[PDB]
């Protein structure tokens, strides 16, 4: 067991809990969205070489986006997004409606989905997100992160 | 020069800047609140013994509070709070209007201040807050935190 | 880039430098030996599941040994071994003549090879070795480790 | 209660135990040596400012030394030293007979004491010493260290 500082758990209490674990760095991020984030997958770096992380896909006919990071010079500086219930869902729980990834080279990805509901921001001054935790039912219910130096 | 994962900078870019540093843990948090957050000091733990952190006191006549944590068994599990502009102030920049400290033993401190503006939540899953960064002018502009395992 | 505390670099200045990188934990260790450690490979744990690490095999007709750890309850508590030049080598540089892995459940592996030359001991009171660094020419020239909590 | 990777316990099980703790860095190390190591104090850095660490002084009449590190640019890169029994002592347990501090700027302190017994080397590749654990009776029995990034 190493263990990373894990802050997070942003969004719904529903869906199905999952945890990618901690790696070496973020190399790329995939995720479908529409009026909210559906699928979400990530490609971590593990000691200089790419490592395909576990998939958290969503049947929803959402929009796919590959976020290619200029790793390792570039890495996330902050993660933001919105959470809230969904018109289109049977369940009245909340979910990741939006998601915005900002990098240290001033690049910005998204916002994806809808910027509706309670906002959440994780400004990182020192350290790197090295892991993603979350819950996905029919779509990204919630999400959190792992960090190290 | 040891460093620590430092997430943060919730609040405005105004006031004068500061950073308490990284310690062993949090033993107690003192602060003054009214329609916003002013004074904010804290007593960190330094290898078992109490270390009085630098002062960040606001002239304003707010109501004071002592947050005595049942260290080392208890320690913050979360930090909520609000930020945004504010009347009664010549400056238009945003500041901490309210704070909320949840702890691992299920005890809740606050909300302190007016819950006005944009909410922010730092939910710690695994890890400890060990320091406070921030900005204070006439009162508490912003706030950030140092973390470690 | 995460990065782990890396202490080490025990043994010869020769051979060919290599680095396994940092993982999640030690799950098993393979290595050939005779009058010194020849081959050395390791199976790390990466978020609950086994991950075959890079191979550092040696042509030498040495003795093979698989060190199966009762992971995750069990993990190395200390690493010791000897370094020194080798009768059987052309080069007059030093190498990992011996190697002794001790676990937290009081189990002991080895010593492997020869307990000759300058001894080296890494007693760990808090933390886990999560990575191996080293140099291997015709046999394990040197070795070090990565650590986290 | 923050913790730190703590490797160590080089020396004997005798004398009375101690542990300075984890700080921000090492600024200066004081100590007394003759045919062995006696007194051993240290001034750690605490977020930019000097923090005088607890005293571990030995009655014996040894020669004293101030190890003034050119912090924060300079910090130890290695710790060598010897341990083993010792004459002039009723107790048969082992103790630190000598110490050697190498630094990142290529400066070397010591060897201090008699180089008698079993050598030990803590070569830091990546990381910082931030604390000292150990045991001291009439003089310095053993020594260990806290580390962090
Ligand atoms: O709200 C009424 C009713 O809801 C639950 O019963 C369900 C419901 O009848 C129906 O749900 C079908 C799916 O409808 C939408 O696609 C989603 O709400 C989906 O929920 C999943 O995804 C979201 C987001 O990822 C997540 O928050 C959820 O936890 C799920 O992972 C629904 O599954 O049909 C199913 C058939 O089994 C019913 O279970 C119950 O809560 C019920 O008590 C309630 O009255
Ligand atoms: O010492 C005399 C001579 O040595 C070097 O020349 C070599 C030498 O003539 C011969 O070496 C063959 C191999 O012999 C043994 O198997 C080993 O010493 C091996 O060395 C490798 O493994 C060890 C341990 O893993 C490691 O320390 C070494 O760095 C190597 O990885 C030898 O390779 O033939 C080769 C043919 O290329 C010669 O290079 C030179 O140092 C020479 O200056 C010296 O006079
Ligand atoms: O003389 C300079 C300044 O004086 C008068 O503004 C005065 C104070 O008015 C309010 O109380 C605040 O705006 C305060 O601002 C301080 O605190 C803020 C939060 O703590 C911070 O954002 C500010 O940077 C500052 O530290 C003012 O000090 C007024 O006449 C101004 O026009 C004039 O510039
Ligand atoms: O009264 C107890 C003890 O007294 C006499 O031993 C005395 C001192 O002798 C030597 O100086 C040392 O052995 C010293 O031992 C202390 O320091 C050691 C290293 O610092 C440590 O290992 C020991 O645990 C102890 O702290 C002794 O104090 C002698 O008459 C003994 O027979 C008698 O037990």
């Amino acid at each position: 067991a190493s263990q990373t500082i894990t802050v997070g758990s942003w969004g719904g209490p529903g869906g199905n809990g999952w945890d990618d674990g901690s790696y070496t760095g973020i190399r790329q991020i995939e995720l479908s969205y529409k009026e909210a984030i559906g699928s979400f997958s990530v490609i971590y770096d593990l000691n200089g070489d790419p490592f395909s992380g576990p998939k958290h896909t969503s049947k929803l006919p959402y929009k796919n986006v590959k976020i290619e990071l200029k790793f390792p010079d570039e890495f996330l500086e902050s993660v933001s997004g919105y959470t809230g219930p969904f018109s289109a869902l049977a369940t009245p729980t909340p979910v990741v409606r939006s998601l915005t990834f900002k990098t240290n080279k001033g690049r910005t990805f998204g916002p994806y989905g809808d910027e509706e509901g309670t906002y959440f921001n994780l400004p990182i001054e020192n350290g790197l997100i090295v892991g993603f935790k979350g819950r996905t039912g029919d779509l990204l219910d919630a999400i959190g992160i792992h960090m190290s130096l």
